[PDB]
């Protein structure tokens, strides 16, 4: 069942063996993935977090967000630690009371302290449109629609060692899959359609860092949206989904009855098939319960290319059509050197104030934040541009901006910008080595917005700046609640700061 938009969430720590391996893990409501929070748009999200962890091996404090809702007045309830919040510890609760007008579609939820939601406190989040435009696409959108790719690491997040290559063990496929190595045939997840129906699969990476090439043999997919964002229809018969990244597309169930393999391939770990790995099951009712027989193509015929999706809506792009055309032209140097990330030189490290609490208590230009370096000014109503040259080591980066999404004025492997009508989403490959991937957006949500790379272990090593937007109405754009103002406290308490 889904729960929400008012709901107790419990985090604790349990056993998992999803792949067949135990190990403890960091969870929501008990399972990984945590259960699906949903809502209507508009709607007021009030998600009591009960902190119940005791097993510091994964950290007993936790934070958490609600990744790609733009908290426009509540940046207090964004989650990122040290950016908006101190953590809950453990024992106690926290409301995260937050509203989602203009918001429609498919989000997730994640621990965003440290390397945390990789331990497992990862889930979707749905936020459905009554009078949605694409509703006549298809016939059902639910629960049973939500498809989820995650890593798994039989290694814990916290002791990953030093200086030694980090992958994933496992691809799971709504919660489940096999290890890349001592595989086991433990079971694979199945998606189950009625032939003859349509259905708006609801696909989302909660990825701490590969990518998947996404794909379901005999099938093909018609993209509705890109991160939340309505688009018109295109049709791929696979996706390249990044961390963080979501899209909805209609599968119509029009082949035979039968089994046919659900594909998700990560860019790093094991690669290919073999005894199930990377695999799900699409079974049609009625079909015999057996694996599907089918293949891959060897080359696909329509992959999806970021370039080819456009808004349902007329959403155009702020500011002019020109490099620079925009208030506040930002052009990002994005480094990896000795272990750390840097932008423009500054490698970020959590501060001890959260930068929201800093701004509150009085802090009036970005000079004044901690970390120095690390916060950069916006002005309010403007159009901000972004570019994010890509070249730094471990790429291809996934970025991604809080409190907004953005324009995709260029993208990843294609030098030609679009000012005209390019995909608005809130994650985006920066690509590779010469890539100039550029964002807009306006500033029309007053406070501090964490842009970081959204591989976990990348922001873990520094790939981040807090963008405090239009700083001066900071404070009368986001009254606080007692409890927040309460975290601190307890936080600094109970580790002796
Ligand atoms: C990516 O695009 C930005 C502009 O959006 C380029 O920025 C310019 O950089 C040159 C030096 O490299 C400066 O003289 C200009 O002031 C910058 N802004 C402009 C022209 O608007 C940047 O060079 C591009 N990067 C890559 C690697 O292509
Ligand atoms: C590279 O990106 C550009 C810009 O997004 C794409 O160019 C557009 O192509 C479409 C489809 O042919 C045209 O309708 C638009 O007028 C083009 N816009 C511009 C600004 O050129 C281009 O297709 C992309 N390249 C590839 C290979 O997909
Ligand atoms: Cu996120
Ligand atoms: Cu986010
Ligand atoms: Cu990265
Ligand atoms: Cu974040
Ligand atoms: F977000």
């Amino acid at each position: 069942a889904q729960i929400g938009p008012v709901t107790d969430l419990h985090i604790t720590n349990a056993n998992i063996s999803p792949d067949g391996f135990s190990r403890p893990a960091v969870l929501a409501g008990g399972t990984f993935p945590g259960p699906t929070i949903a809502g209507n748009t508009g709607d007021n999200f009030q998600i009591t977090v009960f902190n119940d962890l005791t097993d510091p091996s994964m950290l007993t404090d936790t934070s958490i967000h609600w990744h790609g809702l733009f908290q426009k007045g509540t940046n207090w309830a964004d989650g990122p630690a040290f950016v908006t919040q101190c953590p809950i510890i453990t024992g106690q609760s926290f409301d995260y009371n937050f509203n989602v007008p203009g918001q429609a579609g498919t989000f997730w939820y994640h621990s965003h302290l440290s390397t945390q939601y990789c331990d497992g406190l990862r889930g979707p989040f749905v936020v459905y449109d009554p009078n949605d435009p694409n509703a006549s696409l298809y016939d059902v959108d639910d629960d049973t629609t939500i498809i989820t790719l995650a890593d798994w690491y039989h290694t814990l997040a916290q002791q990953e060692p030093i200086g030694a290559a980090i992958t994933a063990d496992a691809t799971l496929i709504n919660g489940l899959g096999r290890s890349f190595t001592n595989t086991t045939a433990s079971p694979l997840s199945v998606i189950t359609v009625q032939s003859g129906k349509r259905y708006r699969m609801r696909l989302v990476s909660i990825s701490c860092d590969p990518n998947y090439l996404f794909s379901i043999d005999g099938h093909d997919m018609t993209i509705i949206e890109v991160d939340g964002v309505n688009s018109q229809q295109l049709t791929v018969d696979q996706i390249q989904i990044f961390a963080a990244q979501r899209y909805s597309f209609v599968l119509n169930a029009n082949q035979p009855v039968g089994n046919y393999w659900i594909r998700a391939q990560p860019n790093s770990g094991g690669q290919g098939f073999d005894g199930g790995i990377n695999s799900a099951i699409l079974r049609y009712e009625g079909a015999t319960v057996e694996d599907p027989t089918t293949t891959a193509p060897t080359t696909f015929s329509n992959p999806l290319v970021e370039t080819d999706l456009h808004p349902l809506a007329d959403l155009g792009v702020p500011g002019q059509p020109f490099r620079g055309g925009a208030d506040d032209p930002l052009v990002l140097n994005l480094a990896f050197a000795n272990g750390r990330f840097s932008i423009d030189g500054v490698s970020f490290v959590p501060p001890t104030v959260p930068v929201l609490l800093q701004i509150l208590s009085g802090a009036q230009n970005a000079q004044d934040l901690l970390p120095a370096g690390s916060v950069i000014s916006l002005p309010s109503n403007s159009v901000i541009e972004v570019a994010l040259p890509a070249g730094a080591a471990g790429g291809p980066h996934p970025f991604h901006l809080h409190g907004h999404n953005f324009a995709v004025v260029q993208s990843a492997n294609n030098a030609t910008p679009n000012y005209v009508n390019p995909i608005w989403r809130d994650t985006v490959s920066i690509g590779g080595t010469g890539d100039n991937v550029t964002i807009r957006f306006t500033t029309n949500n007053p406070g501090p917005w964490f842009l970081h790379c959204h591989i976990d272990w990348h922001l873990e090593a520094g790939f981040a700046i807090v963008f405090a937007e239009d700083i001066p109405d900071t404070a009368s754009a986001n009254p606080v609640p007692q409890a927040w103002s309460d975290l601190c406290p307890a936080y600094d308490q109970a580790h002796n700061i």
